[PDB]
């Protein structure tokens, strides 16, 4: 398996160049567990979602947009911007003046759009202003691949999106039948508003650092669904927030359980807390 004719040294040299040549901060690798050089080489990091055949993308139509006070929407003046139409009152931006998601914020944060008159450095549009963290790849003991920051991180802090392909409820069954019997898989289901179109994001091939995320059952960060295209919500994305304080070189770990033969790997579950519940999908 795998490109078995570089070595070490390269093999390694050439992920490390896949990081440099990532926007935003720094993305590092280091591993003193064991002796592999990297993830698989054939992966590609990427900015924005990666459709594919039969996925119907967000139709701009349906899109709005707010005035707000051509600049910067007010954080104080929620009612005004329209773009928090939905939700119910008291209506107010889910950042706080910290730019961190507020503790009182449901699963749902509704961000400004190109339509909205804003100069990009409006306070609502924390999660397309990316990752603002210097995370690092590192090996763990027990498990594979996995990710941790390199500075405290509030409650609250995004960290990064969850990218990969996105594929049809249909595409996603040819795929199932080339897991072998240890295959890892990176599925997330988009089932937040419709179950019509039953999309799904696959990062085996494409996606972003969240990839390497494991699994825990007392997790220190949790999934919120930023919509920016408030007409159709078919897709939306799927941004990662801190709900814990977490300390540098803490691991990210997220819970895989927010809402054939992948639920045939499952494996077994070690993410050392008192209240584990054993077992876990891939
Ligand atoms: C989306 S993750 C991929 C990250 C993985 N660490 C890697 O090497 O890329 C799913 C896989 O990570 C491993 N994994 C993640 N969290 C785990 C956990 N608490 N316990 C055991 N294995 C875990 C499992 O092999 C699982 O199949
Ligand atoms: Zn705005
Ligand atoms: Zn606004
Ligand atoms: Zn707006
Ligand atoms: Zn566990």
């Amino acid at each position: 398996d795998s490109y078995t004719h570089l070595s070490f040294y390269e093999k390694r040299e050439l992920f490390r160049k896949k990081l440099r040549e990532i926007e935003g901060p720094e993305v590092t690798l280091v591993n003193e567990v064991d002796d592999e050089p990297c993830p698989s080489l054939d992966f590609q990091f990427i900015s924005q979602y990666r459709l594919t055949q039969g996925v119907i993308p967000p139709d701009p139509n349906f899109q709005s947009g707010c005035n707000c006070s051509l600049g910067g929407c007010d954080l104080n003046n929620p009612s005004r911007c329209e773009c928090l139409d939905d939700l119910d009152e008291p209506t107010h931006f889910a950042y706080d003046a910290q730019g961190r998601v507020r503790a009182d914020t449901g699963a749902v944060i509704y961000e400004c759009n190109s339509f909205c008159s804003c100069s990009m450095e409006c306070p609502n549009r924390v999660v397309q202003r990316g990752r603002t963290l210097p995370l690092e790849i590192f090996k763990t003991k027990e498990k594979g691949w996995g990710v941790r920051s390199l500075r405290f991180a509030p409650a609250g802090t995004f960290i990064t999106c969850y990218l990969g392909e996105v594929i049809t409820s249909a595409e996603a069954a040819k795929r199932d039948k080339n897991y072998d019997d240890d295959g890892i898989t990176y599925l997330f289901d988009l089932d937040m508003f419709d179950d019509a179109s039953e999309y799904t994001v696959d990062a085996q091939n494409y996606g972003d650092v969240s990839r390497f995320f494991n699994h825990s059952c007392s997790p220190n960060i949790a999934i919120y669904s930023a919509v920016r295209n408030h007409g159709f919500r078919t897709i939306y994305d799927l941004a990662f927030f801190a709900i814990k304080d977490i300390q540098p070189l803490e691991e990210l770990t997220f819970d895989y359980a927010g809402a054939n033969r992948i639920s045939k790997l499952r494996r077994q579950c070690k993410c050392g807390s008192a209240n584990c519940r054993g077992w876990l999908f891939g």
